């Protein structure tokens, strides 16, 4: 089933994008990675108030995703969800065939690389090697289960609303709680962050910022213990049976890193009209780069709509 | 007096512009030549749906306008209406002035110019000539205010919305009320035109279709006397100590297409920054030309949002420019 373009990434960016698709009479899919819409303001800070948006005097970032995603589907595109796009194919007849992660094929006249910042990956401590052998049994990115967490020695790391909030609920759940932050202070200082020095001053769990993971312990497939170190090179070791990592997500292109097309710092290097080196493809939002590219919402959406129109020029040459 | 960056034009661009400013901590100005901010969506089409702007479903032009503003007056911009800015300075030090129509400078240590297609200028009609001790007394080119014409003897000029709402907004207001359009049709339409039909219809006003006002007559440095033509030859005078000319917008892009700046059709030519080849003066909107430009409102609004970042470098050279969202930074003065 042809599409005029395949839209890759479902954040601020490709949704307008798909506006700009139905506004100008072209069928469209958006291909989204993630289990829902929304890109960056979904995952990362769906109930921060925006305020340099147009037109928004102050807006919740998951209401904006709303209100931009109304406006797209009047013309009912078509969304495709929990699939990464990991390669493309120009044809003989310039038409285009992207492939996502589950062997599905996608057939489009042009396509609009919207993808942002990555297709949000666990960043990790890679600084204790591959521990792939531990990853879900003992060391965790998430917890997809409190189970896991129940009567161990837990150590958290991170300093971010998923950090904060799993330090206190996890104190009832385990043996013991350490929170473990590289920064000098807390980020996302709110009601939350205003009560969490609370458990630190009664001992019932405990809390060290500007240190992080050294290295661990292991035994019998699984951990033992975790090593520290601050700033002024502290060092002391704490038994710990359990290691749950939030320090947010990677930032990188993923896939379309190895796509044989111009970077420029992480970025997608793209012409006046939004066109990378190949006709029919473009790029739009923080994955794109050209002279003076500020990576912001407002601007992501001039993109969109320079990219959609002379996209136009490909789909339907008049 | 001195402000961090003078805005040239109060169109959406503008507005947005002065936003960005209270953003980023600068002070500013917009000088506006039109009697309200707007630009081409309060002059052109302020009652037309706008469709592609981003997050706003549909939203009539005006009411647009009005939000960009709600969003801009957090930082309280001063405003100047009704002046025309003809020429800039660069002075030694590198700050600017800018000086409008009415003799008056304003200092500023950089400029955007945010002038769409021109300066807004209601069009007037030439058969009166120079009547400009009449205007803002007896005769205007827009309501001031209702009390102007309460108990007057009114005559009204055009065939839009503007003209037909003041035509029945006057009736009970004003003593006499004659409307006059040299089309054959009014083309503002709907509730207003209806209201009007039915009012010349039982005779509470006069309307008159493809007539143009001729010539008037004073007395005591008052309109007394409107004389006016039909197409068919017709040739009558109406007693009348008030006159509201309302037959639209004119664009004038004049005083600012004779700066030494490099223009492409109409538009200041402009770099990666929005900076034109004068360190400081910044052009953004539908004034701005860069390859790929589209002129609209989207577009516009983020054009805004990189003169007025890069300005930051040359209102404050050397300063180290600290990257935060608006969102984060928001957060940490919602702290403090
Ligand atoms: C904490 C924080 C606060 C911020 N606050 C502001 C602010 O106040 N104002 C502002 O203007 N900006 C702000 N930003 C920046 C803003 O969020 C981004 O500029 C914006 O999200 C860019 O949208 P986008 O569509 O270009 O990219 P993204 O939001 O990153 O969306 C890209 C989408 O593509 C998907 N994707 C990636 N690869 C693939 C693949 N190969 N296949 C399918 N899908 C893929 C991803 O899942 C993602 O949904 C903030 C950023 C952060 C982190
Ligand atoms: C009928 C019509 C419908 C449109 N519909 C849409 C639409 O649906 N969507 C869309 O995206 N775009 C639309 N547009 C285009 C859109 O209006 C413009 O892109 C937008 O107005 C540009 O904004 P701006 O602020 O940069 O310029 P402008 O709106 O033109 O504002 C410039 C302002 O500067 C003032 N000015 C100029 N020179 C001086 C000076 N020398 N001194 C003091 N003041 C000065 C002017 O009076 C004016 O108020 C439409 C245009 C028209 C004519």
């Amino acid at each position: 089933d042809m599409r005029d373009l395949t839209i890759i990434g479902g954040g601020p960016t490709g949704i307008f994008a798909a506006f700009q698709c139905g506004m100008n009479n072209i069928s469209c899919r958006i291909i989204e990675s993630m289990p829902q819409l929304g890109g960056q303001l979904a995952a990362l800070y769906p109930e921060k108030h925006i305020y340099d948006v147009a037109g928004f005097p102050e807006v919740p970032a998951i209401d904006l995703v709303e209100s931009l995603w109304a406006q797209a589907e009047r013309y009912n595109p078509d969304v495709v969800l929990n699939e990464t796009v990991t390669k493309y194919t120009k044809l003989d007849d310039g038409t285009f065939e992207t492939r996502t992660n589950t062997g599905n094929v996608y057939r489009s006249r042009a396509v609009l690389i919207a993808a942002g910042l990555g297709a949000f990956e666990p960043r990790k401590l890679p600084q204790l090697g591959n521990i792939d052998h531990l990853t879900g049994s003992s060391v965790y990115y998430a917890v997809k289960s409190v189970e896991d967490f129940k009567g161990k020695r837990v150590v958290i790391v991170g300093g971010g609303d998923s950090a904060l909030d799993w330090t206190v609920g996890l104190i009832k759940n385990a043996a013991s709680v350490t929170l473990v932050h590289r920064g000098h202070e807390f980020q996302g200082h709110g009601k939350t962050a205003h009560e969490v020095e609370r458990a630190r001053a009664n001992g019932t769990i405990d809390v060290y910022l500007e240190t992080e993971v050294a290295s661990i312990e292991e035994s019998n497939g699984v951990l033992t213990r975790v090593h520290l170190r601050s700033s002024d090179g502290s060092k002391w070791t704490v038994e710990a049976d359990r290691l749950l990592i939030l320090i947010g997500f990677k930032s990188n292109l993923g896939p379309l890193a190895r796509w044989d097309l111009e970077l420029y710092e992480n970025a997608l290097v793209v012409d006046s009209h939004m066109k990378t080196s190949v006709d029919g493809l473009y790029a739009a939002g923080d994955i794109a780069y050209y002279p003076g590219k500020l990576k912001i919402i407002q601007t992501g959406l001039s993109e969109a709509t320079m990219a959609v129109r002379h996209s136009l020029s490909y789909i339907k040459p008049g």
